[PDB]
């Protein structure tokens, strides 16, 4: 039920934040991969949301202590919880998951964070098809922008305009490909 699935993406949640917090790669990538598997055998959008809780939550933790292998593996985690899904719910969450990542790396000079969550965006546009997502996505970038002009983080201004320019250039093709 609903109390099981909570109760075990709270265990999980607590040993991939920890390892974030170590730089135990080898196990935030084991507790991400049961996140993904409980939101799989669960098969409701709670479960979904709590999931993505999980890994937005192990992200963040890892974007603070420069953590870019943990901040890789819980992204990644993101996708494919958008791909398997089936439902454009699924995705939005992904790519708020995707910005708080990226904000909070912007705001920590992380910028190996900051350059894969915004792949992430690319990537979640570049394979939703739709308009929407790639709006969603241009706003992602835009805040991550924000975000980085006001800490004066340069690295991450430019990488945002990067992506930007990439969507902008490609999208176009994604849409009707
Ligand atoms: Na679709």
């Amino acid at each position: 039920t609903t109390e099981d699935e909570r109760r075990e993406l709270e265990k999980v949640a607590r040993k991939a934040i920890e390892a974030a917090r170590e730089g135990n790669t080898d196990e935030v990538r084991e507790q991400l991969q049961r996140a993904l598997e409980i939101a799989r055998e669960s098969g409701t959008t709670e479960a979904v949301k709590l999931a993505l809780e999980v890994v937005a939550r192990v992200a963040i933790e890892a974007a603070r202590r420069g953590n870019t292998d943990a901040v890789r593996e819980a992204l990644e985690v993101a996708l494919e919880i958008a791909r398997e899904s089936g439902t454009t719910e699924a995705v939005k969450l992904a790519l708020e998951v995707v910005a708080r990542v990226a904000i909070e790396a912007a705001r920590r000079g992380n910028t190996d964070a900051v350059r894969e969550a915004l792949e992430v965006a690319l990537e979640i546009a570049r394979e939703s098809g739709t308009e929407e997502a790639v709006r969603l996505a241009l706003e992602v970038v835009k805040r991550v922008s924000d975000e980085a002009k006001k800490q004066g983080n340069e690295d991450a201004v430019k990488e945002a305009e990067e992506v930007r320019k990439k969507i902008e250039e490609e999208s176009g093709g994604w849409l009707e490909h």
